[PDB]
């Protein structure tokens, strides 16, 4: 990367909140990002889970894409929603049969 800058249009450069799961009426009309958009758990800590095969891009970050996570997450990690967690059981006694 060496321009960095990007003429202003109409279209936004934002994570779709359908994409994370893939059902996105909107395909080529989705005014957001899908693919582009650089993976975040291969930041968050380097490596992704998903691998040489993850839905998301592994890019380089850029000084364009780069002030995308810094919203992404800023309004994600601020915004937290509590929810229900526990250890599910390894295994439970059982009874016997003859
Ligand atoms: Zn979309
Ligand atoms: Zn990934």
């Amino acid at each position: 990367g060496s321009s960095g800058s990007s003429g202003e249009l109409p279209k936004k450069r934002e994570l779709c909140k359908f994409y994370i799961t893939g059902f996105c009426a909107r395909a080529e009309n989705c005014p957001y990002m899908h693919g582009d958009f650089p993976c975040k758990l291969y930041h968050t800590t380097g490596n992704c889970i998903n691998g040489d095969d993850c839905m998301f891009s592994h890019d380089p970050l850029t000084e364009e894409t780069r002030e995308l996570l810094d919203k992404m997450l800023a309004d994600d990690a601020e915004a937290g929603a509590e929810d229900e967690k526990e250890v599910e059981e390894l295994k439970k006694s059982g009874p016997s049969s003859g």
